């Protein structure tokens, strides 16, 4: 029996584990160290959570190693590993309300959204990748023959081994699912580091793996400090692969030392300043709706949020007038209340950064059309914001806010290449989008944008089957789609002469 | 008009460029600095070769970036890009004798083997990858539809940009062909760094690209210091990818900058200590012939050479007896002579290491059955060497020699797992092999060996279609086969709503 | 509410529909025509079953067509089509004991086998193919560009539309699953014609589709005469594809008017005479155990049964003697009894062919070592039979028995091509096997066998991931595996200029 | 030496083989039977051509079989098979002017166009598929393991055997290339039946296979009667696969004895009535240019020609007026005049059908805006023709003309589903087209069109890498692209237990 933090809310009784999950058991950190996790709706402490130490990281890795090398996970059929992942998906669905509620408490996710997306997308992700298990195939290859002898060459796809994955705070459960599911479907075992500010749905997910029958050690979770746990994973001889999503700083401060020692594969997702180019011949009202969703979705804590919007001169003023009208209707409130459209930011440090961000936008000469401030009310809410007359040299044309700030620049009519070049000046290349009814423009702009995802006449449309990952300083490597499996597999070539 | 070092040898006139190749032209290094290249058959200076300076690296990267972003390489059809590489393969084939002679001179390759492998396989590599250009395909993915609307999601495969490739010295032209052909087939442009000790086939190849009509800037070649050129390519913000093959010190102290920079895709091939396990039930004569080829091929300067042979106790002595008979028959001498079948080591420092390596073998107690020394003649020739009574803890059971040294251990009759455990004890995992007539043992052993390639009843059987690359400390990433394309492509996801 | 035939047997109460299943409902045939379905354990009538008429076929096709064109199956996401097929499989699992009992009554399947395989594999089939729905992908293709314009070319994989599938009698539910799960995963709708002698598990399966929420008209089931339903489905202009497994006779009447008017795709699995080659150096006791299975599994009613065993001269007498000891241990009895392991043949006409077949065997000179006759007991049991001295010109060396008749020929020691030539003399080429410890022999023989499946040191090891289908007169096209999907998809190429 | 028909023409001395090509030699038919081949520019006999007899077919088949089972083609490496096909493409390119002139003479292809496409694209076809040969791969499949044993499953891709292909007369060399390159790349051997009225480039092509070093018997060529050759090929027990393309009649008489014998795989391309839908928001002048091409290219002898143009109501009249301004500029005459735009029809009987087809369109009420007739001048020229006021029930809205007849109907402004339903009403489904600037209409229409190829804002843009084949009564199977290969390969599954 597991210790919980029990809590009655949203007409449920939550049972929330708060310890490290190592080797199939919930256990305290070395010397029972803990830290507090904070509810962004009111500022209150939700509970105390184990704060993993170096020696705990060693234990998790050992447990993952033993589970990979000698445990059942490495001995069962691919089809059966698939069943167990599809069973974990079902357990997650049986608990969806509870997970969406913990996500609402821990991360400030509006509850109706957390059920459909934070939780809804996680379940699709395990189900999708469970179905890959017995469909991962190698090749037989028609090589030149060592006459008068014959040759056969075949490749076997095999698991890489123990993986260390670091999860960001913006969709704690969903981002955990994205990495973990492909990694696990490929046959690996894993040590997961949830972001310090958001451990709780991760720890509940751990308990759910016990309910699903996932062997002890295949999943291990270490809440605590990022630099401490990330660094030790990066340096560990037994960890073969590091999946990192996070900030550039931050970040490859303690994870530069990864390929740079005992060798390991690395995947990296590091940020974006995604452009969204809206042409005059788009469907204006739709562009306002998708345009807003591109920025405000999930309180802007959205790794692919449109970071700049370029809006063609002749529709600019009308576009802004409409966005303002729609912004006025958004309902800011507690993520549990069903009428809420816009929830609190994830934690206080990040709220403070957004307030600074907008002070700076104003200072450097952008027009603040609305918001820009903390909402007067308890917790960490921030007012949906709109800036116009943004120029390419401004800090806010380059820095990623990671919050609900719409940053709008004009471009002249008929000026495709010029706006592409401005749209491409960012050192990032995670996502991008274009709204236009015109086929020729849509396809040309999608070739020319230097980003890993291009949305056309839509935005935020991710899918568990569609690979997602950046170019340039956004990193490299894909989550989601068949393409994600390859980061978590190695190829063995076997060549016979006979 | 190019400047050449002209030389009448091997029934032809060599015309060898000796300068840096940048932007389609051969040019002196900054300061006109040069260095000597040495012929290992007699110790003599073949010629002076330009020594790339930092600002030469910057010019090579600039020419590569401009060819990629604005040159014709980035505009022509994939199919036409295919034609250019098939033409280049043709021009290589037209100069096959010249190229193989340069290799014999510069690397000490036995000319008949250079003709069939060093050069023959290079020509096959560009022909193979030329056939991929118009068969690199993305996907259309059946994503969830935003009803009442529709979605279409597709991936585009695109080049990554400018690549920096660092070529080892054991098969100068071949290893260069192995990295460049996949990379150019994918639509990239490249800056190549041949080993300091063997620049000449690379520079002749640069010239051949002009005859083939590869646009300027697409290939640039920087002979010189590995640490100076390697570090500068590792830091250059315009280089997206570094492919490196070489040793882990090494070598890889320089190229260990690709983490904390602009962020680059990195591939690594770092060394091996490949085991070959020979069972009592094999064809013994064939095992002798193949076991020998696995150590002595290309005078042991072969990244996949069997670094350890494990031979079952009941056939051990007879195997060693038969190897000694075969080693006595080897003809050591000038690589250009048709009788020679064992050419010189590649350069003096490597010869020195082998002599020391064998001293250390003897001092720690292994039985030197034959060889062990410099052959007493001009140039850098080393005796084909055989050690027996090797024990798992001995230095020569763990260090990669890269020389023609056969390192033999016994294992008891009927051990299968015990021998597997020993064979896997190395930190490396590049290649491996098993000789046995027993289907069960073969299949089983090949599952169990932790190495990127497993040969069964053959050895050295590489093929341009068969992916090659290591596990563990040997690195990761593939050269050859369809799998190699993917290190040189990125995936762009494009999603519409309509 | 549904009309059932209720039966209390095997500690269950069975509830078995017996009417046509069309448009989501059980209905009588035109004129309320029926026929009887016979329990082959005792020869009794289990019950009357609707006997589909021509006008019924048109209705099933119209319901299938409407389901595909306008109903929900044509509209839901691929991922949700997957969910439905998984849920179908869960429902089948909940009903497993009952479906197995039905199969025991209707087909004589031994209960334990029917549970593990007839029904076990059916469930795996549905779950495997469920996983494929959202992983069926088309392509983007780098075609030549119409300069100064650009071009984008993509393929979309789309379903073919309404499919008629004709299921054999030997594993009614399994073969129904095989030939259907893929058709549905690809988003088609289906008219299924189960064998006249075994409608029952198909109809129960129809009920389960309702329980799983498969939309109406997606699955339609028409028990009845082979030649009436087959002939009308073949001629019906709205049926786009016939899947046919069955005898050539048989066969060439029914499904042989598919080219004749409207154009349809067809897949054909027509029978086999599969050779199993047993070499002196195999493992003898395993060869006997797997040779037994190759012939006697599922009372030889097994599309891939080894119909000729060639046993090497020096082990032949010993092998025959070990086979006879094993045959003597077989417990013949009622399929519901726990200790039975040889159950009755499927139906009476088939028992009659087996008796005629063994008479011709004896007529033509082969040695009957044992069996050959109907067992003296009610129902349709057949005594496990072993023939030796079989010569290549003999009828039993060429005609498939589909019954439990081991047909043994000798081959001379150390010949390999000579026996391969004998093993390939059959006009069929569905399956084949070879037992040998020698890797070179096993790889060589497997290249040289002209059969769609070659087993090596095993037999009857089919798997839902492994495609299965024959060559030569066995037909063409695959069930199982990713390759099965392609028979049930079409490709649409979309080419843009912009 | 080969016997030639020699002709001084187009600054060349053509040398034209004219016999059957069997076993790598040119030979008279049995009884020295011949027929004449007619030049459509003037109606004169080019030369007598051997007229294949039944025993000739058996000979070609036996030569193909022997080439496949015992000759070099079946023994060489895949990679070396590719080099032969590349070399064949080279020899074809060395003879391009001569191939084009033979096509201008035999088929009436305009010379400039024959160079660039009839011959141009043939060469690309061979080069494209040559690249496929060593890239055709099987799989290794993670099936369930028979614990405590292991299993390994792999598939081998293998040639099907002897193929018979029947080639249409509209693009004699090109269709031969499309239908044969893929068959050969996959390892097969072939008997080719060129259309009786166009044998000459096929036979010239056969001579080129000799110069390219294709082994004897791999390619055989039987000019003569379609019914006789097609039918004997359909019955032959040693032909595994028939590739047919031609009219449904025509057709079926012949190619429809493949089910009713010794089973064969068949691929069918049977005709088109492809719609082109031109919306009011397209670029109008472009639509005129592309719409004209869609009909008049290759004098409308084009299996994918647009047989109905649907033009939105508000642009209809201006589109027709612009079409008529362009038709008047078309230059009609000798295919060897370099300013010729429109050559003569391929043979007389097809010109007579074209005159009858136009009389039938006028009779049943359509408006003849221009053309409709034979151009008065020697040979078989027909005038480029435009019909308006075409209604859905008319003969010319349903029957494929195969001539230069533009067939125009209006569709109401802003309807989409209604124009789709009319465009889909044809029983054919080979190609289609939509011209529109609107991305949403383009995507939607491309989804809904029931056609194997949809062109968007272009037309006739086929490409050797893009699969080409129809739906519905147009047949099934693909030529071109990787998908073509699969029609010509079979899959062998090989499963081991160890």
């Amino acid at each position: 029996v597991i210790n919980y933090v029990e809590k009655a809310v949203n007409k449920l009784t939550l049972q929330m584990p708060y310890q490290l999950f190592i080797g199939g058991e919930f256990v305290d950190a070395e010397g029972s160290k803990t830290y507090n996790t904070i509810n962004p709706t009111d500022g209150s402490v939700i509970c105390q959570v184990s704060l993993a130490q170096v020696s705990d990281v060693d234990k998790a890795v050992a447990a993952a190693k033993e589970a990979f090398e000698n445990g059942l996970w490495g001995k069962i059929n691919a089809r059966d590993r698939g069943r167990l992942l599809y069973r974990l998906a079902d357990v997650m669905e049986q608990h969806q309300e509870e997970l969406a509620t913990i996500e609402a408490l821990d991360a400030g996710a509006v509850y109706t959204l957390a059920l459909k997306t934070h939780v809804g997308m996680s379940i699709q992700t395990f189900r999708y990748f469970a179905g890959w298990c017995d469909k991962i195939q190698g090749a037989t290859i028609p090589i030149n023959q060592a006459r008068p002898n014959r040759n056969l060459t075949l490749t076997k796809k095999e698991p890489v081994g123990v993986c260390g994955i670091v999860i960001p705070w913006n969709y704690p459960l969903m981002m955990l699912s994205w990495k973990t599911a492909a990694c696990l479907a490929a046959g690996n075992t894993v040590v997961i580091k949830p972001a310090q500010v958001t451990p709780l749905t991760a720890l509940k997910f751990a308990e759910l793996t016990l309910k699903a029958g996932i062997p002890k050690g295949v999943v291990n979770i270490l809440p605590g400090s990022g630099s401490l746990v990330g660094q030790r994973l990066s340096d560990h001889p037994d960890v073969r692969k590091i999946g990192f999503t996070g900030s550039t700083e931050v970040g490859k401060h303690i994870m530069k030392s990864c390929a740079l020692s005992n060798v390991k594969k690395v995947s990296l997702q590091l940020g974006g300043k995604s452009p969204l180019i809206i042409f005059a011949d788009c469907d204006l009202n739709k562009a306002v709706q998708m345009g807003m969703s591109s920025v405000f979705f999930n309180k802007g804590e959205n790794c692919i949020a449109a970071g700049r919007l370029f809006v063609e001169e002749s529709i600019h003023n009308q576009f802004v007038q409409k966005v303002v009208e729609e912004v006025e209707k958004m309902k800011i409130g507690n993520p549990l209340e069903r009428d809420t459209n816009h929830g609190p930011q994830n934690h206080e440090a990040h709220l403070r950064k957004l307030v600074e961000y907008c002070q700076r936008g104003v200072k450097e000469g952008a027009t603040l059309v609305c918001g820009g401030n903390q909402v007067p009310r308890p917790g960490f809410f921030f007012q949906p914001t709109v800036f116009t007359d943004v120029e390419d040299h401004m800090y806010i044309a380059k820095e990623e806010s990671f919050g609900p700030i719409m940053i709008i620049s004009r471009f002249a009519d008929g000026d495709v290449d010029a706006v592409l070049s401005r749209a491409n000046a960012t050192e990032f290349g995670l996502a991008s989008g274009v709204f236009t009814r015109d086929i020729n423009k849509a396809l040309y702009v999608s070739d020319k944008l230097q980003a890993g995802t291009v949305f056309i006449n839509t935005y935020n449309k991710t899918d568990v089957a569609a690979p997602f990952g950046g170019f340039k300083q956004s990193g490299f490597g894909k989550d989601l789609g068949e393409a994600a499996l390859n980061e978590y597999l190695r190829i063995k070539t076997v060549t016979f002469e006979y």
